[PDB]
């Protein structure tokens, strides 16, 4: 039928300054004639920021990943996560007087899920992104329910 499954993503940030963290959550539809697995994932992360700093944001990460997914016993799942990321810098309302500008980069990776428990689910996953001059170590991690 269908299971859902999201959480936060910490990442470390190689030519980017501290690490950051976003909210993952994904969709995913299954037949019962096999076990065909398709999933669609969200991610948004930014930098941390203090009570001190204003509400403007510096940059954003917003990102898309899907795979495949294999159903192993009631407490055991196994998918896998491709796509890319956007990194939005010195966004205004104004006009920059620049064509566009836009850095991007490729994702990869794939996780397992595991709980003593029929409808609930904890599953852990990696997953690197290269964005040319940016390579951060992202995983998604949280819970897993299915319909």
């Amino acid at each position: 039928t269908s299971t859902v499954t999201g959480g936060y993503a910490q990442s470390d940030a190689q030519g980017q300054m501290n690490k950051m963290g976003g909210f993952n959550l994904k969709y995913r539809y299954e037949e019962d004639n096999s076990p065909l697995g398709v999933i669609g994932s969200f991610t948004y992360t930014e930098k941390s920021r203090t009570a001190s700093s204003g509400d403007y944001n510096k940059n954003q990460y917003y990102g898309i990943t899907a795979g495949p997914a294999y159903r192993i016993n009631d407490w055991a799942s196994i998918y896998g996560v491709v796509g890319v990321g956007y990194g939005k810098f010195q966004t205004t309302e104004y006009p920059t007087y620049k064509n566009d500008t836009s850095d991007y980069g490729f994702s990869y990776g794939a996780g397992l899920q595991f709980n003593p428990m029929e409808n609930v689910a904890l599953d852990f996953s990696y997953e690197q992104s290269r964005i040319r001059s940016v390579d951060v170590g992202t995983w998604i991690a949280g819970v897993g329910y299915r319909f």
